[PDB]
């Protein structure tokens, strides 16, 4: 069985439920919390 990038492609497609819930919170201070330069 897959396990490396057919496995987390074909699970977090939509990114918009659990597990791809938490990962929106990074999508948006990734570039906030630091950015200055």
């Amino acid at each position: 069985a897959v396990s490396e990038i057919q496995f987390m492609h074909n699970l977090g497609k939509h990114l918009s439920s659990m597990e791809r819930v938490e990962w929106l919170r990074k999508k948006l201070q990734d570039v906030h919390n630091f950015v200055a330069l």
